[PDB]
């Protein structure tokens, strides 16, 4: 199926990244942050991704919406991105997507740099507290379904089989993002590496961290949102 076009078209989501654009044909999404190398100014590492346009944002409870994708990861050792999300108005997060080889406790594997990428959500309940969840493992190469549901406010986040979801804290002006956001980050110590708003500091970081690679391919996408 073709990449819908609430997303090639921008009527819905704006792009972070402009060079390559990760249409590379009608049917396929690629996301390359150490090529796109988008940075905002409270990023901490390099971006290429979609998210929600402003004039659309609503409150989580106000939205009815459903992404849905086959991703495959290629990547690099000790690796860690955040491939969907939903952000809040100001820095804070309500949902996120990761893959990340590092040494994090609470998931399948939690071995930092060895090949194999934990796949977790991390969800904020209405406390303001994240809840964390395995959902799978995956080498280099490998492809697995991905499904995120915001039910006016309550989250669910579906990826080999296995399913988590919970109400969480609402945000007036949320809104849904999805790529690939590599993190400036050791994978043994997880201390953050680079300096906010320098590029240069996050290229350096990605070389010295041994990630010269870090693809998201995104296939078979599906978004739908319904705003009451
Ligand atoms: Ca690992």
């Amino acid at each position: 199926s073709t990449i819908p076009s609430s997303i090639t078209s921008g009527s819905i989501f704006d792009l972070e990244g402009d060079n390559p654009n990760p249409l590379v044909d009608d049917s396929t999404l690629v996301f390359v942050p150490l090529e796109a190398q988008h940075i905002t100014p409270n990023g901490n590492g390099w971006r290429h991704e979609y998210k929600v346009k402003e004039s659309l944002r609503v409150a989580m409870t106000q939205t009815y919406e459903v992404f849905e994708a086959t991703v495959k990861v290629e990547m690099s050792d000790g690796g860690k991105t955040i491939i969907s999300q939903h952000h809040a108005s100001d820095t804070g997060t309500i949902s996120k997507v990761y893959v990340s080889d590092t040494d994090e406790s609470g998931f399948n594997d939690s071995v930092a740099n060895n090949g194999i990428f934990d796949v977790y959500v991390r969800l904020r309940n209405t406390s303001g507290n994240e809840e964390k969840f395995a959902l799978g493992t995956m080498t280099s190469g490998e492809t697995f379904n991905l499904r995120v549901v915001n039910n006016y406010g309550d989250v669910e986040v579906t990826a080999f089989g296995n399913s988590f979801g919970i109400p969480v804290e609402d945000d007036s002006q949320s809104y849904f993002k999805f790529g690939n956001y590599l993190q400036s980050q050791d994978p043994y110590t997880l201390d953050k590496c680079g300096e906010a708003g320098n590029s240069n500091s996050f290229k350096n970081c990605f070389e010295d961290l041994g990630i010269t690679e870090s693809k998201v391919t995104m296939t078979n996408v599906t978004y739908t949102r319904e705003t009451n």
